[PDB]
């Protein structure tokens, strides 16, 4: 439109894409005109609302002094939509779009107050890594959570999911996060670069054991390991990129 | 005259049009005075009740919440005085002209009573270009009405007839409808004009059908094929607007 905010612009853009893309995929399956027209009002009446959840989050984020709240509003948007588009597309009644809807925004909320406090300890060291590492995590957890509540799961075993994946979360942030204080002090570009690839790598683990129903502490011991293996990998390229410096290489 | 109504005065305005050029009509034609006479009062018989009928459709449009009606009786009101210019043109005598505007009369009424779950339907979901697509398909059942009974047709191939073009008009409302929705909801202008354009030639194709004397079945078919045509052309028009828009042109 043409008068609004950065975070809005962005969040129209994704709701016209998912709009068209939706039209496309209900004419693609040969449905009746009344059919797509209670599809399209459908996605509408819950994008609404999914865009008035992350709108609240980003100027929330934006009132305070984090910049990655706006973000991750952002993020959060995107899935609902996607999540809207896919309740639209199966048919479902409007009281049960609704209320998934709102199950949804709850386990949404939820894992945003469980990943604050990483936000606000990436931000105080002054690390884009951490916060690159946290802005995935969440995209993955909206992914599993927007999985789950499309598959039709309670709400008791998608919060034990949640718990088990910020389980294995946790070891990853404080794997890229030892590795990051060290990467920016020797003034190392490709510790930083390593450090965030092999977290994600980590958060990939995790959020793939807390899917397949293991325990916290199943998915805590085997991030875990995965780890130690990455940190031995870490210890042979710092060796490595030390001694390209040092000898002027 | 002065007072009457809003809706009145246009069809005052039409039935002095009309006796205007019957007698410039029957003058061109080179006819005695008492011809002319005749043909006169003949014509004013049939128009004041054209003219009750048209009135009272109105009325009734009015005092529930279809402004629809009130132009369909405009429309009605217009094609009754033609079809009485017509009659008395031809020199009928006042029986079967009388004959004539009644079966005319019932006919129209039993096209008000197929189109009126359409006009709900579009009022339903506050659709401009739906409602014009009804009159438009009003309109040209009137033309055909008004022709048939010119021809002297029985009151049951006009009955046939009908049903034909109605079974093309529900093909051509779904089309009309579906492109509509998704054209409002994107908020694209081009997509909305669009599907009453092609609406719009949907009508005339079914209406073309049925003169010819085909079952409703075949154009059904016909419809249908036209339709998934335009619907191919409706795609490609909205791909390009829709890049238009999410580029910034
Ligand atoms: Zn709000
Ligand atoms: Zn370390
Ligand atoms: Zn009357
Ligand atoms: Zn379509």
């Amino acid at each position: 439109g043409p008068g609004g905010t950065m975070a809005a612009e962005e969040m129209e853009k994704i709701f016209r894409d998912k709009l068209f893309h939706l039209h496309q995929k209900l004419d693609e399956a040969g449905k009746s005109a009344e059919e797509i027209a209670k599809a399209v009002e459908l996605f509408v009446g819950l994008a609404m609302r999914a865009f008035d959840y992350a709108l609240h989050i980003a100027e929330r984020g934006k009132e305070m002094g984090i910049p990655t709240l706006v973000e991750m509003g952002k993020i959060l948007f995107k899935y609902g939509a996607k999540l809207a588009a896919e309740l639209a597309l199966a048919g479902k009644s409007e009281e049960e779009a609704r209320a998934a809807m709102d199950r949804f925004l709850s386990l949404s909320d939820y894992l945003l107050e469980r990943l604050l406090p990483y936000i606000e300890l990436a931000e105080r060291m002054k690390s884009p890594a951490l916060q690159e590492l946290v802005l995935y995590a969440f995209k993955e957890g909206m992914k599993l959570l927007a999985e789950l509540i499309l598959a039709g799961k309670s709400d008791e075993e998608i919060q034990a999911k949640l718990d088990a994946f910020l389980a294995g979360f946790d070891v990853a942030f404080e794997f890229t996060l030892d590795i990051d204080v060290i990467g920016r002090e020797l003034d190392i570009p490709e510790l930083v670069e390593f450090a965030l690839e092999k977290g994600k790598e980590l958060v990939k683990l995790a959020l793939e054991l807390a899917r397949a129903g293991k325990s916290p502490e199943e998915v805590k011991a085997a991030v875990k390991a995965r780890g130690e293996e990455l940190h031995k990998e870490f210890e042979k390229l710092a060796l490595k990129e030390y001694f390209k410096r040092r000898l002027g290489l």
